[PDB]
């Protein structure tokens, strides 16, 4: 079963971390800079073909997005960058194992969110510029989607960020029980295609989104304050399914006591 | 390697019964997590039935089938403890004398019992995503929750011995690979087959009903209905993973 | 090459072969049986797509029957499983090396493709009794099917099996010549697409079409007798495919030059 | 990067090659044979393909057809049978490298050439037979593309064929850079994908697709004359791509200066 | 983690390629001919999809192209073969590192450069001589492109050029931390497939779309001014998205500082 094994791993990256970003916050930055851009380049991509099928009415508009999202955390775990969805359960296993402290946690979830941020805003900005988005079904695509999700209910939004980051973590959680970076790679494919497909919610996915959707004149369906409310709930819901459940969840596994 | 194979289930019984004998938390936390990652795999294909029942679409049970693999492939990778696989685990383990009667159906109660723990924890989140307020795959889960419930005991009961000869035999291939690709993509074929075929799986079925009784979309199920179906296909279900590819194994690899 | 080391490991598996049908029938026969099984769960699966998608009149329905046949190889391979179809290459190579006799392989044979039937037998009574063939396009599909393959002539059937066990065995071969399990799985995912999709036949497979037919009650169109004939010929298809064409080939191939032990190749 | 060692690779691959026929030509030739006979396999699937979405009007066929194809030669790779088109790269290099002689290349290709033929005329007597051909979309599909490619203008299946076997030889090369039997089939797949959808002349593949016409009854509009020019010209094609393009490529990568 | 001894490995590769240049322009300019025109073979084969599928108005178009073009860069990396782009990332990270100058950075980048262009214009050449793109939608997606490409604002061009090779170069980021050449591939296809679906701009794909477009008789859209225009503008790009994003960033993580 190997729970302590992992246990063990998932505290020394969390140590790891806490290490990396009082040694230099500008690598702990760059790093959560490229994931948040690594996320969002999946966000381009399912998002120009959720613009191109939803405007043939394609019944298998959002199975073809979840099937191609897998290249976000993808990305992600093969260049070893920083998310914050991750940390999630990374951070709060190893805190319950005394390999860092609450301080650590709260540090390393704040960086990585922050530095997520950046490279979603970023990439956000760059794409605008490629004029991909002026007008057309993707722009549209952008616009409905993002209004959408600014105008859910909470209750509704904290639920899904909950399943969606049970789905990422136990997907990371997979890439630290095998050797195979195929077979990590195929894991992160099935579960973002569950997370993606069933409607589930991403906060750092949702940064590209919004940022995307603010930064283009040609799309005006929602606000900075329905960015940052999403953002909130979302976020919320994705401390939750990665600390509470597999953080918890693994340390309980794995815990000699 | 039969007599190898032997082994490996034989050990993996005893460390089984070893895990829940020295904690019940851990075994049931275990067992919990394989519930709702086997429900995971339920709100992926009903969320996709869902969407092409109500296009049409001849390919439905197909892309469905295509689709659950992610059940048994996260269980498998997590490490965690499912009811279906040990039916074959503790049946050989107890067969070749590593594990007695006992231990197997403690180890059958407890992991059924948790699996259902996480089907009902999986259920309520995923309820209050609002996700199965309305729409064609609310109208999927009552559908399917309703037509599974009024199916003749003897249909249910093959069928639950179909579906966990295929979950068995995957788990068995998964014990004589190295290659966790190779594992995964066994997992995804007999995944494959069994919900295509249409066979019945009671730990997935846990999910199906535990959505269906929390979502306030009136179905026509009731508890009685969701038990009914649950005692049927587990029935099958360990049948399926005992008789057939437990002492399958076994004779296969008894050194005599 | 690698042939000689290729035609070495055949050689062993054979003589495997017949060292655990001698020590045991029973384990023997169980392994056939959870062959035949394994095989057949493969029937039933692109059997249903068989069914939805020829009720639905698409041109695909070929295509993804074959691209879903690969389960029913991959299983035996994995689970180290006797089907006959394979053992037609392995015991035919074995023997041309001086591993097994023409009577430890006409045994293994006969048991493998008895044993194979106690599967498909199994699987069509326990398929049946879920109600999955009671009635509509799957039940259809497997009527139709099934008379179509015991209402064609024998050449064209005869024809059929070789084509279909020399891909059969080929993947089977492939196997034998990689250390990679993934590999392995997915040569025998290109070989089934390709035998299932072009239209070739297979005698063990044939086994659960006719099981499940014979064993439901919605019509028939059938006989048992029509079963026999297609199984017959299917047969001995399939053997000349694994054993004159994949069996020999693999000897030939392999047999190191010195030996040369009683004939000589120019 | 490891030109030398390739070319060192493709060398002892050429040598081992003639040594082969010097000591057995009818190992040689049953080795050949299984090979022209696996890549007319993967005729048979990809025209079945053919003959159902042609009869279909799907936009999708030659597409399908293209990603069908991939068994050919993935099976004559983890088989280690002898293919003349492979041959060519192989050879060429090996020659340069001075590993072996003219007269040795010309002896493999000749060889290769006429077993890969036997095969092909074995398999297409045995699919006639299945009675597969005798009418139908396939048998049409097998009918009219014989016929398109004997009366194609002879420069353009020259190039068609140099094309083909570019990529035919670049994934043989692959198969010589890694040690990963997944990933080598993977590139074969990726390269009989691009060829076959493209447009491109197989000389080996070719004689699949005579034997069939010819040899089937129903009708057609071929003749051995057709089947013949159309071989002369491919075979031609295929040489220079791969001895000329990468063949001599390989060897100035490679070549210890 | 491991970002230092991705650096180093960059480095090296950097170090490895000035040298080569230097022992042989030859072999340099022939690895670099070898890859554009692996490259150029993806885009045949996507070109051929595009006619196909546009011909028949599929809204799949775009997306089945995209999951076609991972042979483009798989070729290159597993034949080792020398690719301007990636090399935007390697060079510029190893100059950062202080394995190599900016003297050397210049001549790599020149002398890839050119030498993809030679292995466009050869496949051009060769493609043209086949016949396929003498008449039909293939050829008219050749030409319907090429002009849409070179009569885009400079700006888009200039954009979409960035976000490409920050894809193709992440692509060969992971190619250098892992030891598995099955999810190199797997990692390069979806990149690809990312980048070509969005709507970014390659130089090096773009060179065979131009090649094959003023080579062709039957295609006049185009002119070799706008092709000029167009292969600036996106090679701009490309550098941009390489060197300041993914080589700067890739020093950044991995500097022993
Ligand atoms: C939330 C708590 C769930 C606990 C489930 C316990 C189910 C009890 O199940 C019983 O356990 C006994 C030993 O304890 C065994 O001897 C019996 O065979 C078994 O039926
Ligand atoms: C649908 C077909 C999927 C093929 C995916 C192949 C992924 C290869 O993945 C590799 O498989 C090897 C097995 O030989 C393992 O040893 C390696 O650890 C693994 O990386
Ligand atoms: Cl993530
Ligand atoms: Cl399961
Ligand atoms: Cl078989
Ligand atoms: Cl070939
Ligand atoms: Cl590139």
């Amino acid at each position: 079963r190997a729970h302590k094994e992992t246990l063990d791993k998932l505290t020394n990256a969390a140590i790891n971390k806490i290490n990396l970003l009082n040694t230099s916050k500008v690598k702990y930055l760059v790093s959560s800079a490229f994931a948040g851009l690594y996320v969002g380049i999946g966000i381009l991509l399912i998002f120009t073909i959720g613009g191109l099928l939803t405007d043939a009415g394609s019944p298998m508009t959002k199975i073809v997005m979840g099937l191609s999202f897998a290249i976000a955390l993808s990305l992600v775990i093969m260049t070893g960058t920083e998310v914050f969805t991750g940390n999630n359960m990374v951070m709060s296993a190893g805190m319950l194992n005394k390999g860092v402290s609450i301080k650590d946690t709260s540090k390393i979830w704040a960086y990585s969110w922050v530095g997520n941020l950046i490279g979603a805003l970023v990439l956000g900005i760059i794409f605008v510029g490629t004029g991909l988005v002026d007008k057309g079904p993707v722009a549209e695509f952008f616009a409905n989607t993002a209004a959408s999700k600014a105008s859910m209910p909470f209750t509704a939004l904290f639920f899904r960020g909950i399943l969606c980051n049970i789905l990422v973590c136990v997907s990371v959680l997979c890439s630290f029980r095998t050797n195979s970076d195929t077979a990590k790679i195929i894991m992160i494919f099935l579960c973002l295609f569950a997370f993606i497909t069933s409607g589930f919610e991403h906060s750092v996915a949702n940064m590209t989104i919004y940022s995307v959707s603010l930064f283009s004149p040609t799309i005006s369906t929602v606000t900075i304050g329905g960015a940052i409310y999403n953002l909130v709930a979302v976020t919320l819901g994705n401390i939750v399914g990665g600390a509470l459940f597999m953080g918890l969840g693994t340390y309980i596994l794995g815990k000699e006591k």
